[PDB]
């Protein structure tokens, strides 16, 4: 109740700031940079916005492959849809925690990878992940 | 409780695993990778060991000054007490979290900078402070160093 509207919280600001930093650069602009580099701010941008949706299927029991073939085909080719798949994302994992109870809360839930947490857990988790991932992106932001 | 003990153990995978990562490395490699930003990878996870140290002190009062002369005189020059301060840095962490009940945890705190959160909402923000600033170092490795595993 308060625990998980403060989890969504810290994550509705994590999505909400990633999505005023996307307004900021162009297509072009996040293709390029960083100049000499293995890796692209679109690519991991656009990786990003599919998180929330990701770990929620996986909270859900989504096989390996499910997830192998959704972040290969299902990735945005368009900043527009980052934004919008983040915001759905958001939209849908809220109202999924929103609808829990205690019991659900404390659910044990196993990924394919075989780590099991609480569903209360895998929120924070998301949270972890969406931060570690924006992370990564702030560093190479400074080219 | 069960929402706490869950944060806590997200922080101390990250904690562990930052340690495992830290193992993968030398001093050497640390200080002399090239980077491109004013500090050093040496210096960014030197900073990263100090995060529940730091940030607990945040949520207790502790003045911009205090912070100012901790990070001066604390922050670790080795990497074996880089593991130490991590360690006890979480360990006072979690045993303070732990001794909270439920209206502790709603408590109202603010930061030396005037935001104020409830003491759980705090602990998630340790929580994104600690694997934003492991994920800038991550992708530092990887850029600039050899790929280590989480």
């Amino acid at each position: 109740g308060m625990f998980v509207q403060s989890a969504l919280h810290q994550l509705k600001v994590a999505v909400d700031t990633s999505i005023q930093m996307l307004d900021q650069y162009t297509e072009i602009d996040l293709k390029i940079a960083p100049i000499q580099s293995k890796r692209s701010l679109f690519e991991m941008y656009a990786h990003l916005s599919l998180i929330c949706h990701a770990d929620l299927l996986i909270l859900n029991g989504s096989t390996e492959k499910e997830l192998h073939t959704f972040y290969k085909e299902q990735t945005p080719e368009t900043i527009a849809q980052m934004q919008k798949t983040m915001i759905q994302g958001y939209d849908l994992l809220s109202k999924t925690f929103l609808s829990y109870s205690n019991e659900q809360l404390a659910e044990m839930k196993t990924a394919y990878w075989g780590i099991s947490y609480s569903r209360f857990e895998w929120l924070l988790e998301i949270v972890a992940h969406f931060y570690h991932h924006r992370g990564q992106i702030h560093i190479l932001l400074c080219e």
